[PDB]
């Protein structure tokens, strides 16, 4: 029936949850991270606003190729961190190991910017997802993500709400990224949760899945609404389930 | 009838104002007297508008609309978390709680209000600020930041009436400004050593800053001539040196 | 004769160089400065260089009267660096003098911003200007100002000659900044040399006005010339002139 | 006769990278060997030309035209003045001596020139950067920077000519640039034990560099297709480790 269509982007979800447990692993084998203050997610959110007007900066100020540029150095540089984290618990030290990560970030990097086979982007957009889920899931513990969740979530159905009522009022009264980063939402506190075969937050994990089944529901559906509280409260609904539990 | 209104926003800034004023040195900490405090204030205010309008200028869409949103949420957590529930006090679920109250708010002004919602904000807000600079330092660099201020809000009034005699959001924000300005002497003079009916000259001071207000909006509707800070500012510096020299 | 026109600006020379000496009195008094390497002028310049990036930025982000402003303000705390200068040499650390400076300040540049009487404007300018002569001046010393100045005096020829050049190109084949600053430019040698009535760095004075003869010579003359080169090579002139004597 | 003209710029300034690497050294110091150091390498170049631009975009008419005037003469400074005075050397009238010698080389170059005089200069620039990056270290971060560099450039080219088969400063700046790249390989392999006709495999890698921007040529000269860098940046890497196999 309807499996196959549209299956994959929970899917990818799943994934990047996997991939993120399996990454935090190996990024504390050299440390990263950023104390579980709640001061922290204050901090993550001024940071994403200079990361953002920087970017934005970066584009107007473009560069046709430079903006792809910047960009592109971006990206084999996250890839380092996370290939380098693989090997570097595999092989450890070893400089067959470290050299076998620099080899692998270019040859991925570059395939991604040869036109690749594009189902290829999700892949890869499901691995860049779950590095930075593993980081700040690593980084630090879940009442401090909690509170970053549900402040996201206010900020997002504010912004979908005023621009849907802008909308209803002027008649007469790269999506990717924040697609794939809301994939990674919901999932680094499944990180700072298994941080602080898994624990009882499978549950944050299910609970995230049936966030997103209420998203891609409403999708369908004809009068789009919020994203991350689906994902977000769902996610956080599961986690606290699984409280209940143990 | 909002011919009282706007004297019972300023009245209202300045009792809000105070109130924040023990627990605002709970921890609180901006800028000794030193007049080089106003002027360190002063190119600050400078300094910090010129990059806030690169923003736009670099910006400002979402952007400087979110970024605008998160400065307020901040500023709204120190007036809620920082006043209130070192006011209960201190720690714990009061802290959480305050959270609780400072998203809920600027999420509420963020969206659509209601005439007194966002009037009743800016009152707070304006508390909260007057409040942290009256403690930041005592009455003197306070005067002289004052008729600084004043005198330069006259000067371009007239160089740019002078300069018509030729031929939205920035209202709010320098409403609150004026909201503010002379705020600061009354809390910073609480900060000083008499002690009537809580703080003559402070006072003094307040009643003279509601005068002024009066003065001015008498002017307005006169018209168009009016040198924005100058009276209230200068008429609250008036009221204050006479709560003074009471005791 | 020609004596009372165009005198004014040898006038306003030798002024600035008058109240510059006067300064270099009182300023040490509470030190001011900015190690007399050759160095010193390079930093000068990159600095001069962000005086105006910023000053560019600043009127590229007017600011009908913010640009107004900012520069009011500027404005109002070099004038009480001079006059507190003043006062705190005469009266001395007491209330009565400080006071007096920042009532002094105020009083003056609010004068200037109410549409004075401009040729207070030429006056205050030169009170400004012989202002910045004697700090620099009393500031570093002279080798390093020699440098400073054939260095700014050499971009200045080049500068002209570009745009003229670009006059003689394109057929077929606010001033007062740059003026009262050029006005300083020579000065602040005849400072950094009493810093190491006067000495024989009248002969430096005197030069630099016999550059300024060159220069309102050509002036009024058709077809211009550079500046800084007939008022800095002048001065100079002069002041080797003044070692060739002592 | 320019034919020759172009790979004789490049021999040139590979010359003239490794005279200056003796006197580059009694100061030098840029960036241990250290891979990172290629990364820190790169995101210093990608936000230096970024912040340069926003100088543009917030310039940049006299402004830029001076400050690029201005970061030009720095550099020959320490051509003239470090390269040569100490290589006197070093101090007093040495040191003057090169102050006249800079300020006399940028504003020449500025104002108008004619052929040789920009090509001769840009030589002597690529030189100093070359020296001084050949020096700030060794011949692995080095043969990475280049490999990583050279694979961008046959990407963004094949990219913006994919992006083409559908339907004036820079370039000399862009010039000067593949100047560099392989001369680095040379003096950092001067950096490094062998020592025939002055170190044996650091010529491997001279030659492969020589033959490389021939190979480029060539092919530029064959219509359009030139993946710019990889030509003689990784062939000149080819050389280099042909002329070490040897000893």
């Amino acid at each position: 029936r309807d499996w196959l269509p549209l299956l994959g982007m929970p899917l990818m979800l799943l994934f990047v949850q996997i991939i993120a447990i399996v990454l935090v692993m190996p990024m504390q084998a050299a440390g990263l991270v950023a104390p579980s203050s709640v001061a922290n997610p204050l901090i993550f959110i001024g940071m994403l606003l200079a990361f953002t007007l920087v970017l934005l900066v970066l584009l107007r100020t473009g560069g046709r190729r430079f903006i792809a540029a910047f960009i592109g150095f971006a990206l084999f540089m996250t890839f380092l961190y996370i290939f380098g984290a693989l090997s570097l618990l595999a092989l450890g030290p070893t400089t067959a190991a470290a050299a076998g990560t620099l080899i692998g970030a270019v040859a991925v990097t570059a395939l991604l910017y040869l036109y690749p086979e594009w189902y290829v982007i999700d892949i890869l957009g499901v691995l860049i997802s779950a590095g930075v889920a593993s980081i700040f899931g690593i980084s630090l513990e879940p009442l401090p993500v909690l509170v970053l969740l549900v402040l996201l979530a206010v900020y997002d159905a504010i912004s979908v709400y005023r621009t849907k009522h802008m909308i209803t009022l002027a008649e007469g009264v790269g999506a990717f990224v924040m697609g794939m980063g809301d994939l990674i939402m919901p999932s680094i506190l499944v990180v700072s949760s298994h941080v602080f075969l898994s624990a009882p937050t499978l549950g944050a994990m299910v609970g995230s899945l049936v966030g997103l089944a209420v998203l891609l529901y409403f999708v369908n559906k004809g009068n789009p609404q919020a994203g991350l509280p689906p994902l977000n409260g769902g996610a956080i609904l599961g986690f606290l389930v699984g409280a209940a539990l143990a």
